[PDB]
């Protein structure tokens, strides 16, 4: 009834031992980069998946793990996959729909529209119809798929002109239940479908024959609604879903499947979700646990902290300062623990203060006219310039589509001379007030070891210049470009400056090993002979930000950029770390530091989509400070956020809704957080009223 | 705490409902073809595997399954796979060996043979050695693999001339523990390795640092010994193992892994195992269950019946007569059940009687001189002709290698003019006494729908002749070849007589559907118009053996072959069933019926390797009767068997041993079962003494 891990040394874990209770709601929390993600995914998930797959992932660095079970990890890693999968097929409701239509589906004629009762054919059009079977309605079999598009619904993309995307031949679409065929039922929203199936009128024989199928369909639709996805349609392709929607769909499917004795590892399931759905998500998590499963949730939400059975805290810091287990126990024990950051923030010792004065617009506005892409109901939006603006709303209200595909693409085309197709809108006025646009996300800053934070921030050029300015370099005639591994002359010839080699085995994938000639230093022996203040290029690159802050104190220009890197909380990282190994948070922080370093002209706009992904409360505090500094520098920041801590500090809030899917697309409230809180018919205002 | 299956209709299951208790030793038994294999593998294993894999097999025909967990199926389906996997890597003992050698391995010089203590290098040969790491001993990484063969140990096959199959560079092989390096340790038998590690002398520091690794290695070797594989070597390639050895190795690995909350489905784990190892196998099964797992064992052994917690019986017959659940409960309840075949055989109501008179050799013998392949110790074996002979012995005693690769290949080369390489032997005398050799196994009788039991037995030609002899065929001028689907003229042109079509989907594997023109009848409309005694070719092919027995009563020649097919217990099968869908038992029975039908010349030899695979007690009784009939016909039958019921009826027994691996390869006892039972130092004799 326990999971015992001894000597976990994956990544930055400091050889820790942990005992995780089984069949409980266990939450792992800590600072970003503290090693919680390593401890969960790289150790427990990897071992649990390997021990099951090998009986039909790399082996983690751990002494032994006991009391393990097969592990399933749910994360935001959606893929396009295939066009043959939709929401209904993924959630396994299309199969039950096919069964129901085979059982009680009313046959019809696709030529005359009459009814066939039983020969099992019409006497008017002389058309013969076989007995109805569940496989007839499937679009993955030759018996039901539309022949032109072989059931795909599109041609490789344009809709199939025959079925108009119904993916089924005209013969199958004639069978209707309650006035709607299978495609028209699949075209309804999930809540609409649940209401439609709830009040269906049936005969005694039909009710007897289709009781179990109706019960299963109702249960699965209820699970989907409870997960917080009552605006989606069953016919929507699974490729077009976002990360959070895909994760919640997978969660609902796992709940509905009924599998038991499995360890579930969840990577922040509450991200991309409005605050009003937290209770529903927590109840769904508890329902999944009640089947006889163990839940490991990597979440930083306060409600998740309060709704958990056991909490494991990692820290105290991040990177080299993390990797330990500072505190563990129930929520009260965590709060009572003096040396826990999570307890410090929960107990109220540290908190984010509501500003007393807020910035005001200076008469410069960016107005969007006739925005009607996706579910936007032809609205006009005014975004003030020079202030911190937050875009809020329920899930599926169209805030993401509006912001991204009507603002970022249009501004990029207008200013950066980009070639992209914006969304359906009339025009935007106020573009002349800006000079450039920048979008910051969690995408990697590079795909090659040649790119590291030192080069990305531009401090490497100054480092090379000061290295070449030394007496030894001047005596030897070395130039500034000599100390760069991207050109021939100073880099190691064997590895071409990469520092690694590729070795191919006969029956194994290519393996990368450190280069033997340069020992991974990526520099020639002659160039490494030059030492500035007792350190060469290799030691300078290996140095962390904290060490480099003290090392380069004398030089002001380098010190400014190093301090900028340190302010975003990247003091634990080293300048020479390859961009391949950086995570999403590290890349985002590097981008933010680069933007802070540049001398802003006061005519730039920054767009961030859920910047508080995988960020602790302290990380959120630091990010809020950084964003406010960027705004005070003279630029404009627009953030799509669901976090109330970030929202309460914004100078302007735009709320979209009032619901999701086709029920949203309108503007509910706008103005300062107090003005939004004054609005009664707004969930964001209702929550802000309590928060303030 | 239960598994509930409702409306299982896979294959021949008659819409049954079953409740399988969880975390118990449950045995599913019944006649061959009764649907037990379907109910287990096609339903429970398929659903359990699908519900786990889809979250990262075809969907069975079942209403719903409740209380499911991820399922792992262990069966005799060994594959060559890759040459990079051995016994040590599969059982995960090589990793612990590498760890132990990194910890306490004594370094050495590969040039002078001195010892290195700490610079960490020798001062004589001036050879530098890095610090010892666990990855250094692995042959799957560039750091330790021999460079010529990249760690494979062979060249694509001949051994690598550099490492001589050690798979490691000469630097790694210098590190020795207790006078043996890693390869020499891996070259020992499992029992030898356990004894070697048990009495290893170590210092206090070494014992402190290597306690856990030694404990784990000892535990895993003990698991391997308990499974009944104490003769194998850790360096043996996993490709060369037999089905039973691979299954038992997988079982030992699963026991050692420690995974819990998994449903294990085993397909007759006791096959290919001597009777003396049944207790060890049962104890291992109980140990695997005690970890918190559910066991579903498809076994026909009496000891397994008596050692189980719950028994599920399927029947009453096979094929169309099976698919139900005749009885269930504990062993005593099964014995008390009047309508259970398993209970009928357990209670002693039905049993196989020991013959009172046994056949005697007629002076004709087949002698093998100088057989020394594999572990055979240059022995001479005399096999009498004209009697029923059984080859018995413990696992790994070399009976299979001897029999197959010294007798079947040699006889095939001598008589059938086959081109194969026999094993290492001097010569065989007595070949002139035989005329032909035949080997009967469970391999399929064909890979195409064109081959069915009717054509295999040769009765289809007679059926076509009598069909063409009818008045309508004579009037229409139809020939005998017209009623054959293998030639043009009578078969359907669309499907070319196959009766199925191939349809390719854009993103799906090829799907086979029945042909629309002929509706799967594989014949032209004009040819189907000819009816003999009110039935055409399609109905004749669709008819089962039982129906055809009464239908063709008037014709004696056809009736003889139909009765021959019926006598092997294939009365439930139909003449038109494609050979692709036949199982191993069905194919073996078809081959036996074909051999019985042929007019034997009295100079034929039949070789069978474990014919009682997947056979119930009644099936074993029928097979014994069939084999005795074949012997009485005038031929010679040689069977490699581990079943005592078959053994006690044989006229001659040859016992090999006395142990497995390098400890066997000799002849222990020979003669009639009583003579063998008289031998004290023979396990087969010891068990036969109690059986008789
Ligand atoms: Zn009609
Ligand atoms: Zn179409
Ligand atoms: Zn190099
Ligand atoms: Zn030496
Ligand atoms: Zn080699
Ligand atoms: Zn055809």
């Amino acid at each position: 009834d326990y999971i015992v891990v001894k000597g976990a040394r994956e990544h930055n874990l400091k050889n820790i031992d942990v005992k995780i209770p089984r069949d409980k709601f266990v939450v792992i929390t800590g600072l970003s980069g503290s090693g919680k993600s390593s401890l969960a995914f790289d150790t427990i998930y990897a071992e649990g998946q390997r021990r099951y797959v090998e009986s039909l992932m790399e082996k983690p660095d751990v002494d032994y793990i006991d009391g393990l079970s097969p592990a399933i990890a749910i994360d935001q890693k959606t893929t396009s996959r295939n066009p043959r999968s939709t929401v209904g097929t993924v959630t396994e409701i299309y199969d039950y729909l096919r069964l129901l239509f085979a059982r009680i589906g009313t046959p019809h004629c696709y030529l005359c529209g009459r009814e066939i009762s039983q020969n099992f054919a019409c006497t008017e059009c002389n058309v013969s119809m076989e007995e109805i079977t569940p496989r007839m309605f499937s679009f993955n079999n030759p018996y039901g798929a539309c022949p032109e598009c072989t059931g795909l619904g599109s041609l490789m993309n344009i809709p199939c002109p025959v079925c108009k995307g119904a993916r089924l031949k005209k013969e199958s679409l004639a069978v209707t239940i309650g006035g709607k065929n299978i495609y028209e039922v699949c075209c309804l929203s999930i809540g609409e479908a649940k209401e439609f199936f709830a009040n269906l009128n049936l005969t005694e024989r039909q009710q007897l024959i289709a009781r179990q199928i109706l019960k299963e369909i109702n249960a699965r639709l209820g699970f989907l609604v409870d997960v917080g996805l009552d605006y989606l349609t069953l016919a929507r392709a699974a490729g077009t879903l976002s990360g959070g929607e895909a994760q919640r769909i997978r969660l609902a499917t796992q709940i509905g499947s009924g599998l038991m004795g499995v360890i579930y590892i969840l990577d922040e399931p509450s991200i991309g979700l409005h605050q009003r759905d937290n209770d529903r998500l927590l109840r769904s998590l508890k329902k999944l646990r009640d089947l006889g499963n163990t839940l490991l949730v990597v979440e930083h939400d306060e409600d998740t902290m309060y709704a958990s059975d056991y909490i494991i805290d990692l820290g105290p810091g991040a990177g080299s300062h993390g990797g330990q287990i500072v505190a563990e126990g129930t929520v009260e024990e965590i709060k009572q623990n003096p040396n826990s950051v999570t307890g410090e923030y929960l107990s109220g010792r540290k908190k984010i203060e509501v500003p007393k004065e807020r910035r005001k617009p200076n008469g410069k506005w960016l107005e969007i006219i006739g925005a009607r892409e996706n579910n936007l109901k032809n609205i006009n939006v005014r975004i003030p310039l020079g202030v911190f603006t937050c875009i809020t709303g329920v899930s599926g209200s169209g805030k993401s589509s509006l912001i991204n595909e009507i603002l970022y693409k249009r501004l990029a085309a207008e200013l950066n001379r980009a070639s992209v197709k914006p969304g359906e809108h009339d025009l935007i006025k106020g573009i002349e007030y800006l000079d450039k646009v920048i979008d910051i996300d969690q995408s990697p800053i590079g795909r090659t070891p040649r790119s590291n934070p030192a080069t990305y921030t531009g401090v490497f050029d100054f480092i090379r210049e000061i290295f070449a300015n030394t007496t030894e370099a001047k005596t030897r005639g070395y130039k500034a470009g000599r100390f760069s591994f991207n050109v021939k002359g100073g880099r190691c010839e064997a590895c071409a400056g990469d520092g690694i080699n590729k070795i191919e085995m006969h029956f194994l994938p290519d393996i990368y090993v450190p280069c033997e000639v340069c020992k991974g230093k990526r520099y020639n022996r002659e160039t490494l002979e030059v030492r500035y203040k007792g350190k060469n290029i290799a030691e300078v690159l290996d140095m962390t930000v904290e060490e480099a802050l003290e090392f380069f104190k004398n030089i002001p220009r380098i010190h400014k950029k190093i301090e900028t890197l340190y302010d975003v909380g990247l003091g634990y990282i080293k300048l020479g770390q390859s961009s391949t190994t950086l995570s999403g948070g590290e890349a985002q922080r590097v981008k933010l530091a680069t933007e802070l370093s540049r001398k802003s002209t006061g005519k730039t706009m920054y767009i961030l989509d859920e910047p508080t992904t995988g960020l602790h409360m302290a990380d959120v505090h630091r990010l809020v400070g950084i964003l406010h500094r960027l705004v005070e520098a003279g630029n404009s920041v627009v953030v799509i956020e669901h976090n109330l801590d970030v929202i309460k500090t914004a100078d302007y809030i735009i709320d979209l809704g009032p619901e999701g899917g086709s029920g949203g697309g309108l503007v509910v409230a706008e103005g300062t957080p107090e003005e939004v809180a004054k609005v009664e018919n707004s969930y964001t205002g209702q929550f802000l009223k309590k928060v303030l």
